[PDB]
């Protein structure tokens, strides 16, 4: 039933062009039926053309399967050699070997699914052609060629699977098949695995509660402690989580193998539904805290505990040691954060750079944390922490840019490729220069030093430079657009995965606008350029920054899947 | 990966005992492996015993398959004869063609069920014998499968596939004028039972509506804590939403326990509402109800009177049930409209299971009708201040007894149709006890105002008939609706020989709740029908009506279970 949709869902994206073109055959058959008027000879010519196309597709499938089988055999040979060397040596090496064996088993299972689906598609398309043409020649062709095709009559893959299982059990697992087939099973992958019904119900419940609480908050607002600054970080984090769930959904639908790019376990992937559930729960907590602050239902309890607890809970949620509430994902995130914040002492993989960029787009959270620290230290001259700026504010603002710059320097050291890493480092240090000049101008504003205009002009120049640098890097390098190989997709690259180019153009325009918007937001937040409306401008701009980062994540992951722009894979 | 769960979720419940006992074989193999210590002799003995059980199961499967194949052949012959007669005959003809098409679809579905039975039994045999071979590290289970299972009649007979082909041909030729696509659009059988999970968007909508409902309920409670009787106006809506939610739970429980309500209710198996859709409808209606009540409490718009908010809600509900367009569950809405029309005109239609079941549901939802009549009285008179809440009249009693009247007339029609007096007349008397209780309560209430001197006699008669009605309804529920307290109980004390639900504690708690809430239901009907409690009657009725809905929910559970097990309602040949 609807074999085309099932095939499309179960097709491995990396081999999309190497599967059976079921839709093309369906379109050919329908066009032939529509154009049928001499009738017998026309039908004979159409049958000949269809058989030729089927033969071409069968040859393509056979050659692809043969090459993949040879690759699998070579991989098995090298893995066996590595296992023999490890045995001759006789813990971490054993773990790495087990991971490699699981990956090889996944590749074998993918090959088996490829051959099975190709055979099923051949059978289905031949049956459909026979039904439409009211002729039995399709079954004869299938039996003559497809039934005896090498891709369908090769059991070398099942034998490889059996040998891999036996080797894993006897050597790595110490002769117990029960331990094997776990981490070595390859459950349903991709869109072929519907999310749990309970997860979807929880996502819906959290979304509804969040919507109602947001409506209540809006009505209450329309009808001692700065709540905007405190809650902006939480709101931005919740928005980022929701937009990241959307990013994951789009990557799964667009065929972008973000699992491989992020070096995540293919057998256990946190679905977009789980991200939506986490975002909804965090938003529910955030809304409850804000409502409690507005109303103060408990008189004895102070108001300040309401935010402090909320974020604290989130912290306790992230650093929870109990194996519950996405414990594996939380531990992976904690390790990634530790690597990122200690960037110069670790290998900069794709995940580290991506999370550093996310932090760069989430510097408002760090700024709000520093502002809260200042408010607690001093305010508890009115508003001293807001009217006057200091160096620590600038350093906190530049911390994400510092992390990215040091990551780029480490990448340059590792690979010695000057051009990309050094250009990116300059593109991140433009931020240091801009923030430094803005802080100098703000500090000199209070004390007339006769050089305020010089610093203002320097800040404007470096603002323009940084905005142009970031925009050019995003459009040309992160997204790979404006390439010279665009045969038809003007201002884009030759290959695009997303259905519409209008998405690409809208993303280009929104990035152009929002890079300047975010640069303005950084300039306002890190100093006192606009003490009157600065807070509201930053609050309005930060969600726009998160949205820009979400679109950038979309297109950067697309480019990474299409091309090794980040050079994170051999 | 786990054939036990797949088999349990894919077995046809009506044939539950006719499938391979995969779980029993698993337990047997595990026990034998655990007791393994001489050793080879014990292994051989266990293998012999296990294979003897295998032959017994294979013989059972073959016999059942042969019986069902003979039944299918006879059904096909009868359908062919009927179709030939109809063709030779050529508004009644249109109905005859529709009925023949439905019968052919049902027979094709039975053929698909038999084919699924065959495939599942073969897969279970192969998977259990493979597990036995792996456990015993011997290549003999596969040999026995090849020698016996692979050559058994239930797997060496292709007559079911041939019958399926002939059914397709006949439906496509002499019932569809040669349009094969039209035939396959109705004969093809999608997954059944819990095989197909509900759509993700439907579950998300259910969750969203549940969350909105919860938050709005919390807001309503907070507003209440910190010109129009709102309790008597919104009780009907709240009870209807609760009843729909509990009905979704009932459908989920029937699906999980294997109670084939799709066949009991004569619903279309190829497409029927799941518990998720009922939850979604209940959540949306609850959202609307909560919004209306919040608008009443706050009145955000001053130009719009408060009375507009309730009415519109209920109006929308009506518009949500009689919507001509095919937009929102139109199939189920039209089926419910037809069932309601049949129930409210009971003495002119044959009483099927669905009609009696819906009449009973209404019997448990009489509070809605009472509230509607009270609001009619309020609008007629109040708009003595509280004249419609201080005295009782005949129309009030008639409205209270309307559902009981429908059930009683249905029982009388069933007696007139089947001519068996015992069950139908006992049930008719059970329902007429409600008439007697209501009328005596009304007489006492209307006589308590003037010194007729016969008030205490009416009060005593009302007490006697209240006890009589409570006992009658309880005995019918326990002995004639749930099929409990039977003489065939071997280990399920106070229950029947076969119980489909996992826990007997459920049955015991259901009996206790049935007793308590039957008495509560009788008390609430007495209080609401007439003055009786003139100050606390409304609160007691409001508290008890949800309890009546819960009682009707448990009763639905156990009545459907008993109907699936035994033909208690005699709605099937
Ligand atoms: C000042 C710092 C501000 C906080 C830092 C910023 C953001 C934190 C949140 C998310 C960033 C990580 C996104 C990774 C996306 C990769 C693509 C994908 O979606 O793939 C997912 C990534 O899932 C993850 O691992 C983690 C996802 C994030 C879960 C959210 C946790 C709570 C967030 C709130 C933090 C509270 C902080 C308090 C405030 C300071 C694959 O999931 P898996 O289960 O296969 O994971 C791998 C597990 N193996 C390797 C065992 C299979
Ligand atoms: C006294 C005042 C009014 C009292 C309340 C009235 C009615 C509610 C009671 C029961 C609803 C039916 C429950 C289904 C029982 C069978 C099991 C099952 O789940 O069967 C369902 C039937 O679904 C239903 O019928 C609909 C479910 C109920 C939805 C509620 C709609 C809104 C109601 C508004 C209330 C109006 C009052 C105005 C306010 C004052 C299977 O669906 P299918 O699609 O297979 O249907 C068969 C369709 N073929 C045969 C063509 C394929
Ligand atoms: O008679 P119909 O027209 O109602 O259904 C036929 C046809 O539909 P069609 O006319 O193209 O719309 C098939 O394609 P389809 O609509 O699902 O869709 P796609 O074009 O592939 O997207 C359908 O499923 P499938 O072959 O694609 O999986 C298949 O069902 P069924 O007997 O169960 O086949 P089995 O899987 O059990 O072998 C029937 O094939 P025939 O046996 O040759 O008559
Ligand atoms: O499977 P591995 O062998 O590659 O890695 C496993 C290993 O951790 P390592 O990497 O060596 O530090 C286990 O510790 P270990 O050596 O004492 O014992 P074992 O021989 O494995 O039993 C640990 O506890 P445990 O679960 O097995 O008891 C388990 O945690 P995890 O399932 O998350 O947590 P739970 O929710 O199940 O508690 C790891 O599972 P993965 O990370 O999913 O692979
Ligand atoms: O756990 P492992 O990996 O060491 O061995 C598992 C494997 O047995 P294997 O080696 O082929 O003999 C599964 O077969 P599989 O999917 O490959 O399929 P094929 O039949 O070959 O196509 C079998 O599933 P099942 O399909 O028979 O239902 C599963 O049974 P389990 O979950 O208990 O479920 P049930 O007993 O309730 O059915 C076994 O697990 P355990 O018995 O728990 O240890
Ligand atoms: O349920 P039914 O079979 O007893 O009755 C069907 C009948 O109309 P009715 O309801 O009896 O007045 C169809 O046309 P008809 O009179 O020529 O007679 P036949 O039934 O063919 O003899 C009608 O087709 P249409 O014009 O809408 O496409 C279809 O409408 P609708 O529910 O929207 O269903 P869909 O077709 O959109 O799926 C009805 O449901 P179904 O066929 O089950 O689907
Ligand atoms: C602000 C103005 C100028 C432009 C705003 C354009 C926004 C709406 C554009 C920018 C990038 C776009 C996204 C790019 C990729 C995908 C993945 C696809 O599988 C679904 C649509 C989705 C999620 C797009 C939705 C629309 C989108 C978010
Ligand atoms: C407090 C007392 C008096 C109420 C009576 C006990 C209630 C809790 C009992 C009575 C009947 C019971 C139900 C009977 C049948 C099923 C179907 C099963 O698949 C899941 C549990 C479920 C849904 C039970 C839940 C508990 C239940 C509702």
């Amino acid at each position: 039933m609807k074999f085309a949709e099932h095939l499309s869902a179960h097709i491995t994206p990396e081999w999309r062009k190497q599967y059976i073109q079921y839709e093309a055959f369906k379109d050919m058959l329908y066009s032939a039926q529509d154009q049928a008027p001499t009738v017998k000879r026309y039908f004979a010519k159409f049958e000949e053309k269809f058989f030729q196309t089927c033969e071409k597709e069968l040859a393509k499938i056979n050659t692809f399967y043969s090459e993949k089988l040879a690759e699998a055999q070579r991989r098995f040979a090298t893995l066996q050699n590595e296992l023999q060397s490890s045995l001759d040596a006789q813990h971490r090496n054993i773990k790495d070997l087990k991971l490699a064996f699981s990956e090889f088993y996944l590749s074998l299972i993918l090959l088996q699914n490829y051959q099975n689906l190709n055979f099923t598609g051949f059978r289905k398309i031949l049956k459909k052609h026979d039904k439409i043409l009211e002729t039995s020649r399709g079954a004869d062709w299938r039996v003559a060629h497809v039934e005896v095709a090498p891709f369908y009559t090769c059991k070398k893959i099942n034998q490889l699977i059996s040998e891999t299982e036996a080797v894993v059990t006897n050597e790595l697992e110490d002769g117990d098949r029960q331990k094997a087939m776990k981490r070595l099973r390859v459950p349903p992958l991709g869109a072929a695995q519907p999310a749990p019904a309970w997860t979807t119900f929880r996502v819906g419940l959290f979304c509804g509660i969040f919507i109602v609480l947001n409506i209540t908050l809006v009505l209450a607002a329309v009808f001692i402690w700065p709540l905007i600054r405190i809650y902006r970080g939480g709101f931005l984090l919740i928005e980022f989580l929701f937009l990241l769930g959307i990013n994951t959904y789009g990557w799964r639908q667009a065929g972008v193998n973000h699992v491989l790019i992020f070096e995540l376990n293919p057998r256990s992937n946190l679905s977009h539904q789980h991200l939506f559930e986490i975002a909804g729960f965090l938003g529910i907590l955030w809304c409850l805290s804000l409502l409690a602050c507005f109303f103060a239902p408990i008189s004895v309890i102070p108001t300040y505990v309401y935010p402090l607890a909320l974020y604290g809970f989130m912290v306790f949620f992230l650093i929870n040691p109990t194996k519950t509430f996405y414990y594996k994902s939380r531990f992976w995130l904690l390790k990634l954060l530790f690597r990122v914040f200690t960037a110069p002492f670790h290998k900069v993989g794709f995940a580290d750079f991506w999370l550093a960029d996310q932090l760069n787009s989430l510097s408002v959270i760090l700024m709000d944390l520093e502002y809260m620290i200042c408010f607690y230290s001093l305010e508890l001259e009115s508003g001293i922490c807001h009217k006057y700026t200091y160096g620590v504010r600038a350093i906190v603002q530049c911390i994400p840019a510092w992390l990215r710059f040091i990551q780029c320097l480490r990448r340059y050291r590792d690979t010695k490729r000057a051009f990309p890493h050094l250009v990116n480092a300059g593109k991140y240090s433009t931020t240091f220069f801009m923030v430094t000049f803005a802080a100098l101008y703000s500090t000199h504003k209070e004390r007339g030093h006769s050089d305020t205009m010089v610093f203002f002009y320097l800040w404007i120049v470096f603002y323009i430079i940084s905005s142009c640098y970031t925009l050019i890097w995003d459009l040309k390098m992160d997204w790979g657009l404006f390439d010279k190989n665009a045969g038809e997709n003007t201002f884009l690259r030759e290959e695009i995965v997303y259905p519409q180019k209008a998405y690409y153009y809208c993303a280009i325009i929104e990035d152009v606008i929002l890079r300047f918007a975010w640069t303005i937001q950084i300039s306002i937040t890190s100093t006192t350029l606009l003490p009157h409306s600065g807070d509201i401008i930053a609050t309005v701009f930060a969600p726009l920054e998160v949205f820009r980062r979400f679109v950038w994540n979309f297109f950067r992951l697309e480019n990474e899947h299409l091309n090794n722009c980040g050079e994170f894979r051999a």
